[PDB]
């Protein structure tokens, strides 16, 4: 990493069904929005593509459709952007990414396509206010762009402000409530409007850093 633009895509989040079970006992079908998450490690660049459920309309295997989808809107973002912004590397999450992928941008060839063992989970970003309901409340397909590292690069490198946001993430999705304690450390911690993360002193993130890794080796 950190050395050609490379972006992680992650899918996991595209095709959203909760789980649900009738009055008449059977499971609901009905999904709810999801998003797309593309994400520039050196830069803490975001693309955010929220995908409204009318795409769903109609068809069938669409766990499936889904990583056909997200591959369609890579591509759409890649055209979209200058030569000198598209990516050279696309590092995916889910590993059923990699053919639809290779599909889409056969007029790409410069872009090189693998898969990743990395627990990157964005998922949890659904769980942060921010993200959750900009998803839920969207009645039409569109992009946000997103600074995942606040103004930690100010005073932080990539590699530190990169592995700060995987324990963060990490954190959320094995304990919410616990990660959601550890990130606010003084009844007076907030996080500016602009922000997706609280304003820490560099002393109280290395604390809270320990905390967060310490919380993912417990579960």
């Amino acid at each position: 990493l950190f050395s050609q633009i490379i972006w992680f895509v992650d899918d996991t989040n595209v095709y959203r069904v909760p789980i649900h079970k009738t009055f008449e006992g059977n499971l609901t079908t009905k999904p709810i929005n999801g998003a797309i998450f593309i994400f520039n490690p050196r830069t803490g660049q975001l693309f955010l593509k929220i995908i409204h459920t009318s795409v769903w309309a109609g068809q069938k295997r669409l766990g499936q459709l889904a990583k056909w989808k997200t591959a369609e809107e890579v591509a759409a973002l890649i055209r979209s952007l200058p030569v000198e912004e598209q990516p050279k590397q696309i590092i995916v999450t889910r590993k059923g990414m990699l053919d639809p992928l290779e599909v889409h941008l056969l007029d790409f060839p410069n872009i090189v396509i693998k898969g990743s063992e990395l627990q990157l989970p964005f998922q949890a970003c659904l769980k942060v206010e921010k993200f959750g309901d900009l998803i839920l409340k969207a009645t039409e397909p569109q992009m946000v762009l997103f600074n995942l590292y606040d103004d930690w690069l100010k005073t932080i490198s990539s590699y530190t402000a990169f592995s700060r946001l995987i324990l963060i993430l990490r954190a959320l999705h094995v304990n919410n409530d616990r990660a959601k304690v550890i990130l606010k450390p003084d009844k007076t911690t907030i996080t500016e409007p602009h922000h997706i993360w609280p304003t820490l002193t560099d002393e109280e993130w290395i604390k809270v850093e320990v905390q967060l890794k310490d919380l993912i080796l417990a579960d």
